[PDB]
């Protein structure tokens, strides 16, 4: 998929799954086309669904927040499936932490900047962009050899993400999402990427607040962390109808 594999593999736990209906699941963020496509081709080609979704009960509603699994959920719905193997978490437990994913690309800076500006964004050379972004003062810092601030907030984060999605689909860039900006910097030094987009992470209270208002974030805004990753499961795609 589109995400960089973590450098350190956290413990696994055989937590087992429960089937939950896809129509009881509530997204909190947008999709990346290449992530959706890769999931659909993997599950249909292999015939096996091997990673359970992460869910949490929405306060006041007979619905589950999609904690992790937007592309699995959208892809399964598109395929015509009914349900997905899921793990129901306690969202406000201290054993659910949240960080973010940083969009990054291998490709031409000037082409990306041109496309961002055509979308109506400002891209301002600014040596303090990274720390402004970490403080949540701008939508993203675009950082590599050079440093740019992209002013704004949620709407601007969506416009940035849309441009990257389109350029990825067009083949103009390789789009990769990093859990840790230091990993992006390390890969930048190896020539594996050119630029990373830095943003402040959301809080769990902000995520549920946004979900309750019926809004969504730009893709990969939340990176939820548990004390483990669930072990692989072995569920036939046909069992999901
Ligand atoms: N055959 C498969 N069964 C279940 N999950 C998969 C499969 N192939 C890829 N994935 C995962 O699907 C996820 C796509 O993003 P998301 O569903 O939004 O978390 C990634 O975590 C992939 O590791
Ligand atoms: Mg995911």
């Amino acid at each position: 998929g589109v995400e960089k594999v973590p450098k350190y593999d956290i413990p696994t736990k055989k937590v087992d799954y429960v089937f939950i209906e896809l129509d009881k699941m509530k997204p909190h963020q947008q999709l990346v086309q290449k992530e959706l496509e890769a999931f659909i081709e993997s599950v249909t080609g292999s015939g096996i669904f091997w990673k359970p979704m992460l869910l949490a009960k929405v306060p006041g509603e007979d619905m589950y927040l999609i904690v992790d699994g937007h592309h699995r959920w959208a892809g399964l719905q598109k395929l015509g499936a009914k349900r997905a193997p899921s793990v129901i978490l306690d969202y406000f437990s201290d054993d659910v932490k949240v960080y973010t994913w940083y969009p990054a690309f291998k490709g031409d800076l000037n082409e990306v900047v041109e496309r961002l500006k055509k979308e109506g964004l400002e891209v301002i050379e600014d040596p303090e962009a990274e720390e402004k972004a970490e403080r949540g003062e701008i939508a993203f810092a675009l950082v590599g050899e050079k440093s740019f601030a992209i002013p704004g907030g949620l709407e601007e984060q969506k416009k940035v993400s849309k441009v990257l999605d389109e350029m990825s689909v067009e083949g103009k860039i390789e789009l990769i999402y990093y859990g840790l900006k230091e990993d992006a910097r390390e890969d930048m030094a190896k020539g594996e990427i050119d630029y990373v987009f830095i943003r402040k992470a959301p809080t769990k209270e902000e995520v549920m607040e946004l979900v309750k208002r019926g809004e969504v974030y730009s893709p990969k805004t939340t990176r939820h962390v548990l004390p483990f990753n669930p072990d692989k499961i072995d569920v036939k795609l046909e069992e999901l109808f």
